[PDB]
């Protein structure tokens, strides 16, 4: 019957699904707002990013799950320092039996655009990501879910979830972090050796190259930052396609997205960029 | 949208269902949904009953004929649809909300995010059905979520159903309460169904042997499964132009674990064209 205890102006950390379900309807009943950040863990910059964008919120209460998803790198003790060098109030850190104890059974089938880009190579990674957000808005009724514009088409693919199933809560996508030179922020980046570091830069700059091109219109916008990969040793490109910003096919004038993916050695990076074409 | 209370309130709009809940819930009320495909019979009042029961209850019922649970072959058209009779009903129970949205307002992109069930849903009445669960799991959890009800209620009749929704619920870690109210039945224990109305009077007087055959094994078995399930069989098979689809005896939760003391015997049969299910508990010895 009693609400599990929560100290306000101070980390809180939940392992068990029911605690922090029943913290969350508690706080919103005293009237402060729920913000949702979902991560995996090995906290980042890209994730702070989230955590502030959050707490911007007035009378927001931050709830940061860390959880990694079997279905879809572990540094518990720094994470939750990080959390509470930021002021967030509740960690959500579920076992995989406490999100799936009676196993996989009930999941979310993503529409077509989940078999498209990055479900390319992995055709059930983006169930996986639906379930698991499915489950976790529904275990903190968060009023907002924050994401990294990053994983842009995990991001559409969210919007589609909650258009789809007729979910509450306001999805707020989040401007990439970038390192100085415009690398997207990654745990991957770190893999990288000084040569592959050094040629990552390609993508983004491929993007923004693309971005400003686009004034000469879509075709150059697309050779712009075709030479700009080509220009890369060791970038195997996986894609390069301009859509429009619900990842269909892009109009022939207004808004796009343009996203990559590409492997240097063993390690995949993604980018993408706002596009307006003309 | 405006409410007036002890009046029957249809709303068409999602939207407009989702605000009255919300600001019904936020003064007090508990919210109760009781989902439907129209038609309604004495079945579905159960439901309603049972929801109106719930202390400071403001009952929802919603009837939609979901055309994601059906597959091609005529049987999205063929089914009843009463329209004035589910409403002059609803009135006559005293529910102050009917939801009744549109197809398009439901599906305003098609079919693009949907539930998958656990295997349960390619068995029994899923077999030769394989999107017919994914269908009703959806249009459940999308009503489910834009009526954010405390408790859901759900006839026992369509047991394998009222199982899965349990497991959606579960698996989804969903904030609701799901009710499952005992089949309501005629005189000679035929259970209500909008099917029903495909009987002729020869089928109708055949139909009684579906709850004949399962009463018996359900007293049968104090002698053991074997002797229940023959039971039922033989009750069937006295039974003429009834058409046998499926009689099984299962665990309780229908799930990959084997009979125990408590099970649920389920049937499917054919009576010409008209598919009647049927259910009833079982417990297996003294
Ligand atoms: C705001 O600027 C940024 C920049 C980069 C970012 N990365 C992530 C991120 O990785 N989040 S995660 O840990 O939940 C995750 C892990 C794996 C897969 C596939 C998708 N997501 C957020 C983020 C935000
Ligand atoms: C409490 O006693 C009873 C007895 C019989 C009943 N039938 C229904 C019923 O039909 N509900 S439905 O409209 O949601 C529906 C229609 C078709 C299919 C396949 C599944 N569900 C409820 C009910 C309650
Ligand atoms: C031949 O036996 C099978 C076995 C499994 C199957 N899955 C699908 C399937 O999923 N199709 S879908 O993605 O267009 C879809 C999903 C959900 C809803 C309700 C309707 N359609 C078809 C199918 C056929």
């Amino acid at each position: 019957m009693a609400i599990p205890a929560f100290h306000p102006g101070e980390l809180n950390v939940y392992s068990a699904p029911g605690d922090v379900a029943d913290v969350s309807r508690a706080l919103r009943l005293t009237g402060r707002r729920v913000m949702l950040v979902p991560t995996m863990g090995a906290l980042h910059e890209g994730h702070l990013a989230l955590v502030r964008a959050a707490k911007r919120v007035p009378g927001s209460v931050v709830v940061v799950s860390i959880f990694v998803n079997p279905m879809q790198p572990r540094t518990p003790d720094d994470d939750l320092a990080q959390l509470r060098a930021e002021g967030v109030e509740i960690a959500f850190t579920p076992t995989t039996a406490a999100m799936y104890p009676d196993g996989l059974r009930t999941t979310v089938q993503p529409g077509p655009l989940a078999a498209e880009l990055e479900g390319g190579p992995r055709p059930t990674h983006f169930a996986g990501v639906l379930t698991v957000v499915l489950k976790l808005l529904q275990i903190v009724r968060p009023d907002r879910v924050f994401f990294g514009e990053k994983d842009y088409q995990q991001l559409v693919l969210i919007r589609q979830l909650v258009a789809d199933f007729n979910l509450d809560v306001a999805v707020v996508g989040v401007p990439t972090v970038r390192e100085a030179d415009g690398l997207a922020m990654s745990s991957r980046n770190r893999y990288l050796d000084p040569a592959q570091r050094a040629a990552a830069v390609a993508l983004s700059a491929a993007l923004t190259a693309a971005a400003h091109a686009a004034t000469a219109g879509a075709q150059a916008a697309l050779d712009a930052a075709r030479a700009v990969l080509d220009a890369a040793p060791g970038v195997a490109v996986d894609y390069l396609e301009l859509r429009d910003i619900g990842l269909g096919p892009m109009p022939l004038n207004g808004s796009g997205r343009l996203l990559v993916a590409a492997r240097l050695g063993t390690t995949r990076l993604l980018d993408n960029i706002a596009i307006e074409i003309g």
